[PDB]
């Protein structure tokens, strides 16, 4: 059987309506969304900075685009600026300031066609934003999703502005991951199809460039739910969180089946982040709506924010 850990998990926070994209920016602050939040039955989603101490809530921001309130769902920190990515399944790409000011990054991709709801993203070292997008057409357009019919999409905005769909037909994207070779060069792009429970991974070569397409790692359970988000730890074993199976399955380089499980005190683990330099990762869930944090075997792999802009002096 595949090895078990069970680790012991610490509460950080509550009342938090879908628990997700848990980052920390440069400063070390730290942030979570609640896409779930509606006013009167309509979107109103909230992006949140979490004091670790107390596990106060701090409202930075709820967008909104010409009536239509977002649903931020997933996040990156910038590196050259301290600024966040925001995936937003109504809103498509936003990028918002620690002072809750923030700007709609695309209405319409690269070929004109209108934008899609944007769930997870993930920076690589080159700069460049690959981005899961399981929702249908961003506001004003009608909602739906890809949970049954395959029509969610993976984008990559690249540092030149170009907001390229890359991939489609997927049944519900939604965790992505990056892996680096030792000096830096993005080479492998895993995606998480939720439903399905399989992580497909493509060769990367190049901004916004991808191929050999192909199922990567097998995700447990017939449970409704998969797996949701993801990160690599400093070994490059891939972490994801599996909702709806009470675990985090932790795949080994090779991907294929796990190598580990991480037993969770709750059912539905959403995304998960580690605090940079310790083996501290954060982790959002859907069954209680909360934000917890765990001790890892080993530190988290960095994120693009936390990478040398010159390289190795
Ligand atoms: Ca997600
Ligand atoms: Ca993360």
């Amino acid at each position: 059987e595949i090895p078990v850990i069970e680790p012991l998990f610490t509460k950080v926070t509550e009342d938090i309506p879908g628990a997700e994209g848990p980052v920390f920016d440069k400063n070390g602050d730290f942030y979570i969304v609640a896409p779930d939040v509606e006013v009167n039955g309509k979107p109103a989603g909230e992006i949140l900075r979490i004091d670790l101490k107390t596990g106060k809530k701090t409202v930075i921001c709820k967008p909104e685009v010409n009536g239509y309130g977002g649903i931020p769902a997933g996040c990156q920190c910038d590196r050259d600026a301290n600024q966040l990515f925001v995936a937003d399944m109504r809103l498509g790409l936003l990028v918002v300031q620690t002072d809750g000011t923030f700007e709609e990054i695309a209405k319409k991709d690269s070929e004109g066609r209108r934008m899609q709801g944007c769930n997870d993203c993930a920076f690589d070292y080159e700069g460049n934003l690959w981005i899961t997008a399981p929702a249908g057409e961003v506001a004003p357009a009608d909602a739906t999703a890809s949970m049954q019919e395959k029509f969610g999409s993976i984008y990559c905005f690249t540092t030149d502005g170009q907001m390229i769909q890359v991939d489609t037909a997927f049944q519900f994207p939604n965790g992505i991951a990056v892996r680096h070779m030792n000096d830096g060069r993005p080479y492998q792009l895993i995606v998480a199809e939720m439903p399905t429970k399989k992580l497909w991974s493509y060769d990367i070569k190049g901004p916004a460039k991808i191929e050999n397409k192909k199922v990567w790692g097998h995700i447990p359970g017939t449970h409704e739910g998969g797996a949701d988000g993801m990160d690599f730890d400093e070994d490059n074993n891939l972490l994801v969180a599996n909702w709806g199976s009470s675990h985090i399955e932790v795949f080994g380089p090779d991907g294929g089946q796990p190598k580990m499980r991480i037993r969770c005190p709750f059912e539905k683990p959403s995304n998960l982040h580690f605090k940079p330099q310790t083996k501290t990762i954060f982790v959002t869930e859907h069954e209680n709506n909360a934000v917890w944090k765990f001790e890892w075997q080993r530190n988290g792999k960095k994120q693009y924010c936390e990478t040398l802009k010159f390289g190795i002096f």
